[PDB]
């Protein structure tokens, strides 16, 4: 099956997911002298006060922190967007050490892990439906550095010694994800996909430019995390990243100059 590794990796899962030589990939490089910047485009609505999350899960790639998505509570409006997108889930990706780790890049630069926050358009009633549509998805990315601690991420962090290997998960109510978000709602934004398989071409995508700081204890301990199973030979769940795909014919739009 697929993942990270040197056998099913990045490099291997167009064989699975044709879709991922497309037109529309994601992770791409944001130049940032190239992107234009759009007056049009509007402020991000991110509306989490009443966000319920529920429970984290191990999903032997990442882990997800999900979220109550059967009523609007928690939403994505405005910025480049049409209508309401509610959040389904958060997850991150991120490296072995700090110099890697982020999907998204910025003038090649790569930070040390990247947050996804999933929100889907509720004109498709429901998540499945909205993948298979070009509006389906808006993904906020959310670049992370190393150096001061995020306050709002500890919670997450010391869940993760439950939660060690592949198909672990623990309630996880309570968690506000306000608390992880930077001052600034500046963004760029461009059409993309999904980052793993199976790559649907259904993303806005929509990425913050100023990164969060994390500590280094912060993150060495996401990379104590396993992708194996429970009793299965221990690989460290590191560098669950793809690499900046092809812009072809893409625009990326900046909100600010
Ligand atoms: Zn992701």
């Amino acid at each position: 099956h697929w993942g990270y590794g040197k056998h099913n990796g990045p490099e291997h899962w167009h064989k699975d997911f044709p879709i991922a030589k497309g037109e529309r990939q994601s992770p791409v490089d944001i130049d940032t002298h190239t992107a234009k910047y759009d007056p049009s485009l509007k402020p991000l609505s991110v509306s989490y006060d009443q966000a319920t999350s529920l429970r984290i899960l191990n999903n032997g790639h990442a882990f997800n922190v999900e979220f109550d998505d059967s009523q609007d509570k928690a939403v994505l409006k405005g910025g480049p967007l049409d209508g309401t997108y509610r959040l389904i889930q958060f997850h991150f990706h991120w490296g072995s050490l700090d110099g890697q780790g982020s999907e998204h890049t910025v003038d090649k630069k790569k930070y040390a892990a990247e947050l996804h926050l999933v929100h889907w358009n509720t004109k498709y009633g429901d998540f499945g439906k909205a993948v298979q549509q070009p509006d389906g998805l808006a993904v906020l990315g959310i670049f992370l550095k190393v150096g001061s601690a995020k306050p709002g991420l500890q919670k997450v962090v010391d869940v993760l010694d439950s939660i060690k290997t592949k198909g672990k998960s623990a309630d996880f109510t309570n968690f506000d994800p306000r608390g992880l978000l930077p001052e600034s709602l500046d963004y760029w934004t461009y059409p993309g996909s999904l980052t793993h398989p199976p790559l649907l071409e259904c993303v806005t995508w929509i990425v913050l430019k100023e990164p969060i700081s994390v500590s280094s204890e912060q993150v060495l301990k996401f990379r104590k995390l396993n992708f194996n199973g429970e009793g299965e030979p221990e690989e460290l769940m590191v560098d669950n990243w793809r690499p900046a795909q092809p812009l072809k014919n893409r625009q990326i739009k900046a909100s600010f100059k």
